[PDB]
DNA sequence: TTATCCCCTTAAGGGGATATATATATAT
DNA sequence: ATATCCCCTTAAGGGGATAA
DNA sequence: TTATCCCCTTAAGGGGATATATATATAT
DNA sequence: ATATCCCCTTAAGGGGATAA
């Protein structure tokens, strides 16, 4: 996949993991454990979003990160 | 790297890179313009630190961020 | 005291006595007219130390030395 | 006995013993493997003696020494 | 017996100094 | 605040052994 | 569904500073 | 060169829940 950079260009990759597997956020809130609402908040406004929230996130989208080099 | 799951993960993977390349919290505070506090915040606990604050630190620790299965 | 056998054991109980009473080789060293390196000789290496400095040492040290049986 | 503060107080102290034993110096150095003559040395002229030699000297006479107070 | 005296070599204790260790101040 | 080192002068103690 | 909006409490990140720790100079 | 603390201003995310 594509590395990422910024609080949104990051948002943008989990929400489009999300559509592409066709999961109601509000079921990805439940798993997880949280309110469809904020996973909302993430979404479209990322920049404030916590750690622990974002990597709830993604743990219900079955998904995982990893560290790099700034090419 | 390896594969990080949290983020007392996350920090402690970040924190490790910092000595590493030598480098210190001031250092790397002024350079991507923020509080010195704030990353030793992170680092320690790193649970409620924002987004934003997360990647001024990989452009200051200049690494990147990528995705896996 | 103990019973003293030897030079290595006189100069032994002597350093340890120094130490206690807080005591180092310069202080006692001008107080009965000799030189620092002295002191220090004897207490490594004794065994030719001559009997006038090791009595300058018992009354610097302020101690007394009988014998017995 | 008697405490001791000077070289000389000592070698004085130690051919006392010696004689009223009866012990011949000749056979107090073969004991100790020295000199008739260091113990001679040693008698009548203690500041220069070096202690080795001096403890020899006590053990010839079945004696040993201890520290104590300088009253 | 034991007080001295010869020859030889090993060092002590003083004058004059000094790197290291032992226990403590001070810089980011 | 110990342990060490240089240069020097002075004596120790072992060889081996004689006046007193 | 999903982008927002209310009420409440927990804190982050900045300004402005500072005792302690971590690694290093300096006094007898 | 770390971790911490004060005061403040600003937002997150959970309660519980409605326009679009």
């Amino acid at each position: 996949f594509q590395k990422i950079y910024s609080p949104t260009q990051l948002a943008n990759a989990m929400k489009l993991v999300r559509q592409q597997n066709g999961w109601t956020q509000s079921e990805l809130a439940k798993k997880i454990g949280i309110k469809q609402a904020t996973i909302s908040n993430f979404e479209n406004n990322p920049d404030n979003t916590t750690l622990t929230t974002f990597f709830k996130i993604l743990q219900s989208l079955e998904l995982s990160m990893t560290l790099c080099d700034a090419k």
